[PDB]
């Protein structure tokens, strides 16, 4: 085994994965694959440089050497862990005291599978040694319940999904689609996209867990699903891999459905072109996510100025000069024979010199150690330059809880703070694969994302308004009167049903109807009451009842002038003085039932009519019975009290009925203005009425042959062979149509006017019309 | 750091508390305590010996020799994570490869606490090694989701759990109390307990999360909160350890509430009576339970024969020597000073040997993990003395998959089988504290339990069946009409609640009700219905109907004879001889009214008695009106057409009422038997007949000064002032009780026989009374 050191006061371990992973049959015997040049030797020399420069810089741990011993990790969970028993042997003889030197491991760094870090926390839990990776992008390992010594200065998954649901957000996109690759990464990403979609009513299609390895005919099956719920949705949101984009990518090729869909992504085809190599026609909009990866000009410096004969201290960088530039370095100590070409003194270092992405997070890391031991030692020994007695010797619980409270700006100037998860805020950049004036697109930044400040140029990509357009199930209903209703599917996918027109719109999915006699605005937000009706205009049809009545109330007057004056008159003497003008009062009250019916319905207006349609015919009827059942001292005796039988009847109809004011109401939309008329109170005087006419029929039939009083009992019989045609004939208009107040203003009055030209007005003929016998 | 080593081919470590657990002022410096007698050398030396009588076993393993590499874990977590890390750093250098001897460490027995092999599975879930503890009972260890590696030859608390509520279930008690301690102990056994007594109905009155240290007084408020459950829960169960049960004793004495709280308790006081030392009087009667603990004589002669000068293979058997005798074995190489006396040569062993109770659990892990590799070397290794390529070498996978389906018989002879989360059935002991004939009780045998199997002697506790009554909330209610009720606190507090007369108990907790005419029987199981009446017996009120209409078809024939064979007299032939004729007829139908509406109600029935009710008086009073009207050929035409009004009448009445058969409901217990009769078909005939009789009246009163017919129209009147009362009187009665078959054979019959006595007896009372105008 192998191990990079530097001496120092704290020593600070890490894992980085220097070689490639072996194979199945490697598992035992730990022969590692080839050096891995970008995430191996350039983290080893980076870490040993920035170590070189905090031992330099006084600003924080002065008189404190903070050396390290870097051993490999190999990309494999069990050589880490091999490792990391070294790591914790070595503490634990540090702890207890041929090569007696001790060496306090304190913390480490790595590695960068988080499928292997996953397995290194397990180990690191049990002994007090916390942990910060730099690539292990999980959201699991945010539950510090069970992994409470992890930090990370790199964001998990979950803010990747944040970010991705935040431009969705941004963009007004409700009903999408969201593909995901199999495993940790794709499984735990589009879980947090979708629990994070719900938060906004962002709907979801269908999720397709596809394999990594999936066949071509399967990546078919799988397009035609997604183009089964096209043109409803267009955007597709693939938290997965780069070869996962790459086989959607084929299937567009050989489906030929290119230039349709949208292609949302996470990182894994970040800056990976040869996902879109070759397919550059297909792949254009896309949008991806990214970690800002600043170059640092440190590691620049300290690396292309190093070489084999001066890096000693690096124990592989002489296999790392004999095998990456192929040649045989036979000065070397690490000569191999496998390369068959020497190696030239001019051979540069500085030729294809592309550096990590990652680089700058391990920096971060570093320094983030290095500021939580700088804050114990502010903590713990206060004014000193080295460390105290509290500081001999350091364990992780009061390490811990100074990293978990630090802050500090990175080599990108970053803010690094770690919240309650111990994870560092994401801070990434957006870009799109948008075309060029030729045919070769690239990925272009189109603006970044920092923890919600999601700074975008719409006006970048379509060069206009005319965008994908939203994807969406239902368009927005016209809220006028068409509400939504929800189908049982989706959240989105509503229905635009209208609602009655006595309903209106309270709820989203849901109208309220008005009550009777309501109904909505046009804006349909209430209820509007209907207005009734005052019922006294110039209206052609009451206008000749209210003519007809004011006839009869001067025909009335043009008869009590040859009567009353001519009280004297032997035409009149012998004729009832009083019963007359009793059937004359009654025929006036019947006159006065139009003015009174056709009015203004309040509480004493109602009553004043409803109290003369039973009385007017009643007395009109009384005085005419009396008078017709003598053909001595009881004349207005029996007339009075067959006018108080009726008197009584209506006494004791409005005992049981007080006057009130109602509402008919003829439909949804129409309130009228009528008084408390019931079917008893109507039909109860009728009956009176139909008692009176039926008796007085029966005594006319008797009595027509009474010559007495100029041919009375004629004119009597004539009167009542029309009444009894009227009073029979007023039941079935009456119970008919709505006009109960325009034929009881007609026919009782028309009944009136019978009585007084058919019985009045012939006994008046011989006296106006013939002034012989005035 | 020390080690007892066997050599052999495969060597299996261990973890045993060879000495005490460190202080607070030790966990960094690892200095442990003194050296634990039973559950470490104990366990060592039967480890040692039963390795060497398994390789001295040709049965199984015949060419292997099974070594071993003990290591201390001083019952502290840390201490066995060091000596952990030391199996699997020389796991890797036999991997890999001043000391150059391999040893590939392929398994790992203990340690005792829970609370350190949790640590330990978290350790040797990375590297393939699995481990069977033997002292473990936690049961979030049976994950094997999260804890994959453990596996177990001792029952979990969980059984324990299983086996308090069995012995529960066996005795019928249901509301009861229980306590618990606080820790993993007691919290995981109390939730086990509360979630299998949910299975039978057993009550909790309230768990009391009592601490391990708690004080006096919270003690006493403890006891006295148990106290207000009393003595609705008399067993208090107490998945707890030895102090606890110490401290509820003190509280007991301290509170004097002995002899009447039963103590349920797990294995905290299983063979614990310094638990219950001094306190006798207060503890009689719980019951516990605890591990069968057989006593191995294997270990017993092959410790009892050890000496300091020849077992040289235990580096601190010695030590054990010097300190546990307290003597200075200045011969022997750990000669220590702080013993004063000097060891005698006849200085024995066999004083005070008490072995670990929990002695032969460790070799039945041996022998597990014995017949484990047995299995692998008969798998992989066919017909071979040795091992094979295939196990060259050996991990833990198909290890695991041996280990997982293993079965043999242990020390005890027990049928060790793990179950699919890798832990032994439970296989317990029951005792009680019962009194002996002096003051001094112990923990005698009351049986066992395996596995279900609840070997119990009843008859040994309380010594007959006056036991201590069964812990319920709710007495068993009076179920042929009382239900019971849940209150709304637990599934056993219920209600004895009484149902109603018509309802019948159809649930447990709800009574199901009859419908109308339905009643439950005499258990309340379902409904009865209620007979009805025939309406024809022997009962003394219809029967005088019954005469009396006897006694007017009688009547009948008796004027019967003085005029149709006197059909020439001149006394008759004056008078009308077919509306008489008629009359009599009508009042012969009367008569058989009172036949038609006493009798059977059928369909034919009920329609004969309706007929005639409305024609009877019709008839009979249509040829009275029209004699009456003459006081020249229509008088057989008047009278005809007068019933055919009634006819037709009756006929328009059955259209719309067709003949059924109604029940009377006067209550709900009383089911009579009626026809179909409305109000309407009551009124509209008794209309016709008001109206025929007034106007007969009226014709009777005019008319009454008629001498014809020998007096024939004072008999008329006399006749019809008495129908008027009688017809006028015969509505409220009828509208009264339920008397309308009653009233209706009365008053009916009544009628016709005063319309025949005061009419046709005294128009024949000059005829056959006086013979001279007969
Ligand atoms: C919704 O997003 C689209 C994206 O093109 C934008 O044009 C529109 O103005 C947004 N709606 C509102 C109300 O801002
Ligand atoms: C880190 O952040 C906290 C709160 O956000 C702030 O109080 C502190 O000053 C910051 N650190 C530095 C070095 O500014
Ligand atoms: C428990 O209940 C069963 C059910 O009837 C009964 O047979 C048995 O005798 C009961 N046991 C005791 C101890 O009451
Ligand atoms: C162990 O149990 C299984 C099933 O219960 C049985 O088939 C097997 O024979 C048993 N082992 C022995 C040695 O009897």
């Amino acid at each position: 085994r192998v191990v990079a050191h530097m001496p120092g006061d704290i020593i600070i371990g890490a894992l980085f994965s220097v070689h490639h992973q072996p194979t199945v049959d490697k598992v035992h015997e730990r022969k590692c694959g080839a050096v891995r040049e970008q995430y191996g030797i350039q983290r080893v020399e980076a870490m040993l440089h920035t170590l070189e420069r905090i031992n330099s810089d006084p600003t924080l741990l002065p008189n404190i050497t903070l050396g390290c011993e870097i051993r490999d990790s190999c990309w494999h969970s069990a050589v880490a862990l091999e490792q990391s028993i070294e790591f914790i042997r070595d503490s634990l003889i540090s702890s207890e005291e041929s090569f007696r030197s001790k060496k306090p491991i304190v913390g480490v760094i790595g590695p960068g599978s988080s499928s292997v870090a996953i397995q290194v926390q397990n180990l690191l839990q049990l002994f007090n040694i916390p942990q910060i990776a730099y690539s292990a992008t999980s959201m699991d390992l945010s539950d510090k319940t069970l992994f409470k010594y992890f930090m990370r200065v790199v964001p998990s998954d979950a803010q990747q999904a944040r970010a991705m649901v935040d431009i969705v957000k941004r963009y007004n996109w409700t009903y999408v689609s969201a593909v995901h690759t199999e495993g940790n990464y794709g499984e735990s990403g589009m879980e947090a996209f979708k629990d994070m979609s719900a938060k906004e009513g962002i709907c979801i299609a269908h999720s397709y867990k596809i394999y990594s390895n999936a066949g071509e005919q399967s990546f078919d099956k799988l397009l035609k699903k997604l183009t089964s719920h096209l043109p409803k949705a267009r955007v597709v949101a693939c938290f997965c891999e780069g070869m996962t984009v790459r086989g959607l990518l084929m299937a567009m090729r050989r489906l030929g459905l290119a230039g349709e869909f949208l292609l949302l992504g996470s990182d894994g085809w970040a800056d990976r072109y040869d996902v879109t190599d070759g397919y550059q026609r297909e792949a254009v909009g896309g949008i991806t996510i990214k970690l800002q990866s600043p170059d640092v000009k440190w590691f620049d410096d300290y690396y292309l100025k190093l070489r084999p004969e001066t890096n000693h201290r690096n124990p592989w960088f002489q296999e790392f000069w004999q095998h990456r530039f192929q040649c045989r370095l036979e000065g070397f100590p690490q000569e191999n024979s496998k390369y068959n070409k020497t190696c030239n003194s001019s051979l540069t270092l500085k030729t294809h010199h592309v550096q990590d992405s990652k680089m700058g997070f391990v920096i971060n890391a570093i320094y983030s150690m290095a500021y939580g031991l700088h804050n114990m030692q502010m903590s713990l020994c206060p004014g000193y330059a080295g460390l105290c007695d509290a500081m001999k010797p350091i364990d992780g619980r009061k390490l811990l809880e100074s990293l978990m409270k630090t802050n500090f700006t990175g080599v990108s100037g970053d803010t690094i703070l770690f919240d309650e998860n111990g994870d560092s805020p994401g801070r990434y950049e957006i870009m799109n694969f948008k075309e060029m004036g030729k045919d070769y697109f690239d990925y272009i930044n189109v603006g970044s994302w920092d923890n919600g400040e999601l700074k975008m140029d719409d006006d970048e990509v379509w060069s206009k308004k005319s965008n994908i357009i939203r994807s969406v199930c239902s368009e927005p209903c016209e809220k006028g009167q068409i509400k939504v209703i929800r189908k049982g599917e989706v959240s989105c996918c509503w229905t635009c049903t209208p609602c009655k027109e006595n309903e209106y719109v309270f709820d989203e999915y849901t109208c309220k109807a008005c009550q009777l006699g309501s109904w909505p605005t046009d804006d349909l937000t209430g209820c509007d009451l209907i207005p009734v009706q005052y019922l006294r205009w110039g209206d052609p049809e009451p206008i000749a009842a209210v003519v007809f009545a004011c006839l009869g109330l001067l025909a009335t007057l043009f008869v009590t002038v040859v009567f009353i004056i001519y009280r004297d008159t032997p035409v009149v003497k012998s004729s009832s003085r009083e019963l007359c003008y009793i059937i004359l009062a009654g025929i006036c009250l019947g006159y006065l039932c139009t003015f009174c019916l056709i009015a203004k319905p309040k509480q004493i207006y109602c009553y004043l009519q409803r109290i003369g349609i039973g009385l007017s015919p009643a007395m009109s009827y009384s005085a005419l019975v009396t008078k017709t059942n003598r053909i001595a001292c009881a004349q207005l005796v029996i007339a009075f009290i067959l006018i108080c039988i009726q008197l009584g009847i209506i006494v004791a109809l409005f005992i049981m009925e007080p006057p009130d004011i109602m509402h008919d109401y003829p439909s949804i939309r129409e309130v009228y203005l009528i008084c408390n008329t019931t079917n008893l109170g109507v039909v109860t005087p009728l009956g009176y009425n139909g008692l009176l006419i039926l008796s007085c029929t029966f005594y006319a039939f008797k009595t027509r042959n009474v010559p007495a009083n100029f041919n009375e009992a004629k004119y009597i019989a004539f009167t009542m062979y029309t009444t009894c045609i009227i009073w029979l004939a007023f039941v079935p208009i009456y119970f008919g149509s709505n006009y109960k107040i325009i034929t009881m203003c007609f026919s009782v009055s028309l009944s009136a006017t019978v009585a007084l030209g058919c019985m009045f007005v012939p006994k008046v003929y011989i006296i106006l019309a013939k002034p012989e016998r005035n």
